[PDB]
RNA sequence: GAGUUUGGCUGGGGCGGCACGACUGCUAAAGACUAACGCAGACGUCCUAAGGCGGGCUCAGCGGGGAAGGAAACCACGCG
């Protein structure tokens, strides 16, 4: 039963500097300085005039981090929300997330050349043995006795931060 | 002023159309062949990759999530 502990699988952060160009590289230096890795850009699938986007250009930037590096990034962003989350943000399969409004609450000092950006945090939990569906030889399906669920993920949250479940 | 020519198919001929070379499905009666100015369409091009080969991946769509974000922006999990 040490093979049944829940843990942070992967953490995702991304900013939508809507129309590409000069506003991108301001954000692209934020994610690098906050985490420490170069981020990745994203293209638009189709062209929309009501939003003002073409079919091939940048819209957003994101980055995926793991390990113990992601465990402490998750601690700093939660304190900005007083260590409390809405109860309806948890999903069927052990995932939850939230959005940070203003860039300068977590860290990085102002530098008025950049601006203030919003973030988006998403978290994925899991137990060991998840590799059996990601590998190459003998790819398979996990099994229900593993497979973190919603209420299994709530009570993981009130044990590592002493949070509170609104609503 | 001289010599000569001014196609064919066709429910008569002419006007119109091309069933005049040629591809796909049906008419066609469970091997192949099989008619009508029968039905529904397409051809006289286009491509230095839209050709050849190695490697890595999964598509249309649905379900639960995420600051401004809405019917439609992007991230991402579970199925397909």
């Amino acid at each position: 039963n040490p093979m049944r502990e829940i843990s942070i699988k992967k953490l995702s952060i991304h900013i939508c500097a809507r129309e590409s160009g000069a506003k991108l590289d301001r954000a692209a230096k934020v994610l690098e300085q906050l985490t420490g890795q170069k981020p990745v850009t994203s293209k638009a699938r189709m062209t929309i005039r009501n939003f003002g986007i073409r079919r091939n250009e940048k819209i957003a930037v994101h980055v995926n981090v793991s390990g113990k590096k992601a465990y402490e990034l998750l601690n700093t962003a939660l304190r900005v929300k007083e260590y409390e989350l809405k109860e309806s943000c948890f999903s069927n399969n052990g995932c939850f997330g939230f959005g940070i409004e203003e860039h300068i609450d977590l860290g990085l000092k102002y530098d008025p050349n950049i601006g203030i950006f919003g973030m988006d945090f998403f978290v994925i939990l899991a137990r060991p043995g998840d590799r059996v569906s990601k590998r190459k030889r003998c790819k398979s399906r996990v099994g229900n006795k593993q497979r973190v669920y919603a209420e299994d993920a709530k009570k993981w949250f009130v044990e590592n931060f002493e949070g509170v479940l609104v609503e």
